[PDB]
């Protein structure tokens, strides 16, 4: 069997005649499916168990994430191969806690909110991917780490010394986070990770063997970032946010990196100092993105690269020869210094 | 009044007659002071609430604290001005989990199992502070950002790539780990956070008014690098695990700065580009402290202060006046370039 464990927000106020409806459709659509389960509600909080045969469960679970009245669902566990049920007396079994008043119940309700609060704020601080690893049956925790072959992403954003001064602290905040916002989604979208915020720069990786998808990442920042520009409202500091990217590729070493008050599940290698240099050099050029020969030898279409013949870069064991994508973008591009300059004349009149 | 609710980890295995004695004991107690709460546990957890007068409250925790049979203490809430009981006819009400077998506790059980072991899981991903004000009331999601005057820290280990490249990756893991947790560890004493590790570098900063302590912890980092230099197993590459520090000061803005995915509760500012850049002038000095005037003119004791008449930093608006500490240390030390030479052929050997 496979047995499904989530929890869910209320969308809008739900009255307890609703969710008593909810339980009692569920209960004839689960009867015929042969599932089982049990729905609890505390403070608008969904809590559900749903065990059956595994087809029929992810059928359910897709019409549950499409149902408007609950939104950030996360599954907390997954079981297959279950051998047992754990509730074969009840097709959905529904527990409105606001409205218990058991004896031993309210000790346990409390401390059941109490953790629920905590945690669903736990969880806008830490990686998706390690839910996703949590909810598998694994603990990251416990997890060795391994040599592997990445593909490193690195960005940042252009001047941005001069938004943190001419403009107020809100706004600055409000810019930076429309930036990572705008990078998580095309970079996850893509199959890569974004492990790391350092500032105003991101920091990413994708599979060894995935230089189209970061390459194609990178190409659909860019072109996000010139529609954002080109549409901001008047006045608005997002006309001027503008990015560089760079990426390389190299054995890196995966796992939980830390102390003990604080680790992360990230990487370490010489091939973050190389994409970081790399994005380092979109500053002195009209190309907002390079990428190394090792990138470019591992990508699989054929994308209109152009051979940049000024590598010139530090640090490199026997230096590195420097490419981009020639498209209209590049072509139409004023060129790194002059941007900064434009930066900060229209920054300041803003 | 005031009500803590904590919850805990068995340090050990215990039985159910063990269980209930503890019990036995925290009703006589807390009878005695007029304080009431309940104590539940489910494999191997220990949760409970307990309420009353507040000195009462604290030293009853204080003895809490000390008890060697739990660990893995974490205070999730503390709630003072209380205005009503919550279990006013139970001095301590024991609930064994592991022993009830009631028809509507069974899911509430199963529930309270996932959610917690996923808690104490996400609580090592994240920052210490985060809980704290979590357990004060506020929720940190909600906290506005604002402009204030700090002290950056910034350190890094000189010549990592050398580890990287010549010993196995789980001992690339053990060395870097060793490092951040000697730098959590002193900085959080002096009263600091440690807000970010990058790679090998460790970011972390102070109040404003707070030079003398970020000094102070520099140096006790120092020294107790080389205290473990010296006393390190033969062949251990912790004899030549060396750092760098660099401190600066200025007004950052602090708040919560991320995607929708992850955010962070950090800082922005160009202190911490300053803090940086001088940390990596340590690898062309037999200084491995260095920090700018603005952190010289705040502190408040009277260091050994040294002038360093080398200030070429890059940049920089208007160029800054760069000092050090002149102790036993600094003298001793054989410069930076050559320490990186030293790396390389002790780790080309073990
Ligand atoms: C918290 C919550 C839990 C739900 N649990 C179930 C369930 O266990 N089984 C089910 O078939 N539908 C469940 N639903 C409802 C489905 O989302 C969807 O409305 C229903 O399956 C559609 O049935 P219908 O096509 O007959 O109207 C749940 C909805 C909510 C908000
Ligand atoms: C989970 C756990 C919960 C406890 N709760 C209480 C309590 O509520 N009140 C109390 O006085 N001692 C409590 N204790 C025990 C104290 O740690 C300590 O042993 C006791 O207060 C010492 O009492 P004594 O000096 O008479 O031996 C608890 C211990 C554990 C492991
Ligand atoms: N610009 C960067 N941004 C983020 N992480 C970086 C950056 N540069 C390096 N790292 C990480 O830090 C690790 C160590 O690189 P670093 O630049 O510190 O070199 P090093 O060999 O330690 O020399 P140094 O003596 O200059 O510190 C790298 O493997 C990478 O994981
Ligand atoms: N070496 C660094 N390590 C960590 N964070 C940094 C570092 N340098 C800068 N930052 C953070 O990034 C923010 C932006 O600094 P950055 O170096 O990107 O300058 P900039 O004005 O954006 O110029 P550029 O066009 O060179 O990117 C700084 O305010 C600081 O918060
Ligand atoms: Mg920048
Ligand atoms: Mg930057
Ligand atoms: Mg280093
Ligand atoms: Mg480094």
């Amino acid at each position: 069997m496979k047995r499904l464990t989530y929890i869910s927000k209320f969308s809008r106020p739900l009255s307890g005649d609703e969710i008593e409806a909810i339980g009692r459709i569920s209960s004839q659509k689960n009867q015929q499916a042969n599932v089982t389960g049990v729905l609890l509600c505390l403070d608008g909080i969904f809590f559900q168990i749903l065990e059956g045969e595994a087809e029929k469960i992810d059928r359910i679970y897709e019409r549950i994430l499409a149902d408007e009245r609950h939104t950030d669902i996360l599954c907390l566990k997954s079981e297959v191969e279950v051998q047992e049920r754990m509730f074969p007396d009840w097709s959905m079994q529904t527990i409105n806690l606001d409205e218990n008043t058991d004896f031993l119940i309210r000790p346990i309700k409390v401390l059941l909110q109490t953790l629920t609060e905590s945690h669903r704020i736990l969880e806008k601080y830490t990686q998706p991917s390690i839910f996703k690893i949590i909810s598998q049956g694994t603990n990251p925790l416990n997890i060795r780490p391994k040599a592997v072959e990445k593909i490193v992403f690195f960005s940042d954003i252009v001047s941005f010394s001069t938004f943190a001064e001419k403009l107020p602290v809100e706004e600055v905040v409000s810019v930076v986070n429309s930036y990572f916002s705008v990078c998580t989604a095309i970079i996850t979208r893509q199959g890569g990770e974004v492990t790391k915020f350092i500032g105003d720069c991101v920091m990413a990786y994708f599979d060894g063997d995935c230089a189209d998808q970061a390459i194609q990442a990178s190409l659909d920042i860019l072109m996000e970032l010139e529609i954002l520009r080109n549409s901001a409202p008047e006045g608005s500091p997002l006309r001027v946010l503008y990015s560089g990217i760079g990426l390389a590729k190299g054995k890196v070493i995966e796992g939980n990196i830390g102390s003990e008050l604080k680790r992360d599940y990230t990487i370490l290698g010489d091939a973050v100092n190389v994409a970081a240099r790399l994005e380092a050099l979109t500053r002195q050029l009209s190309q907002a993105l390079v990428f190394s020969s090792e990138v470019k030898n591992s990508a699989t279409k054929s994308w209109n690269f152009i051979w940049l013949t000024d590598s010139e870069l530090k640090g490199k064991s026997e230096s590195i020869d420097i490419y981009s994508i020639d498209n209209e973008m590049t072509r139409k591009s004023s060129g790194g210094l002059e941007i900064a300059r434009n930066i900060g004349h229209y920054l300041e009149r803003v």
